[PDB]
């Protein structure tokens, strides 16, 4: 039976994406550039603050200098900070709370694996804090997803090998990184953009207790 659950962020737990993309919004219209629109933010998905940057510049073919790049991409940050005080337990994504409590019952581990310098933050706003009983060490990453360091370093901050672990992810440089880490990987999207290989949930709310049990056991032959 697995000791440990290894949760991701955006995409699992709540939209961080929705508020990174009123962040680049917010940037764009100070500089004067158009076009920063909800069918643009999915060229956003998965991309790097740097190259989510050099998007943006260049749906104006704007050149700018390395100092001022910093700087933009800096004003950014600041103004993610403050979008996400907006971010209550309504953003919490369908069935994760209940999962959460049944872990916790089950005396199953809880575990952040997150490249996110505002988790903490943000399962506070969620109301999640007392069901976390570790965040992965930013110090123990020194490569991203799909380097497995993250999920290996969330597993290990709860006590745990990360093969007695499983890892909830959406994308699939994360699902990468699960299986590269040892850890069971249970996806959610569309099959189109994960793959046949592993065993994937058309949302959320298909993550219950009950079917990550099914998943581990049916796993163990
Ligand atoms: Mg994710």
């Amino acid at each position: 039976m697995f000791k440990a659950v290894l949760f991701d962020l955006d995409g699992v737990i709540t939209d961080t994406a929705e508020y990174h993309f009123r962040a680049w919004k917010a940037l764009a219209e100070e500089i004067g550039i158009n076009g920063v629109d909800r069918q643009f933010n999915e060229q956003l998905k998965g991309v790097s603050r740097e190259d989510s940057l050099q998007k943006i510049l260049d749906l104006a073919d704007k050149k700018v200098s390395a100092e001022e790049f910093k700087e933009l991409a800096k004003r950014k940050n600041d103004n993610y900070v403050k979008m996400i005080q907006d971010v209550s337990p309504a953003d919490v994504y369908p069935g994760i709370l209940q999962l959460l409590k049944d872990l916790r019952s089950n005396k199953i581990k809880i575990a952040l694996a997150s490249a996110s310098k505002n988790g903490p933050f943000l399962l506070e706003r969620m109301n999640l804090t007392g069901y976390f009983d570790a965040i992965a060490d930013p110090a123990e990453v020194a490569a991203s997803k799909p380097a497995p360091d993250i999920f290996i370093a969330a597993a290990h901050a709860v006590g745990v090998a990360p093969s007695e672990s499983i890892g909830l992810e959406d994308s699939q440089a994360g699902i990468q990184a699960i299986k590269d880490s040892g850890a069971l990987p249970i996806g959610v999207g569309r099959p189109e953009d994960l793959g046949d290989d592993i065993v994937i949930v058309p949302d959320t709310s298909h993550y219950t207790l009950e079917f990550l049990k099914e998943v581990w056991l049916q796993k163990q032959k």
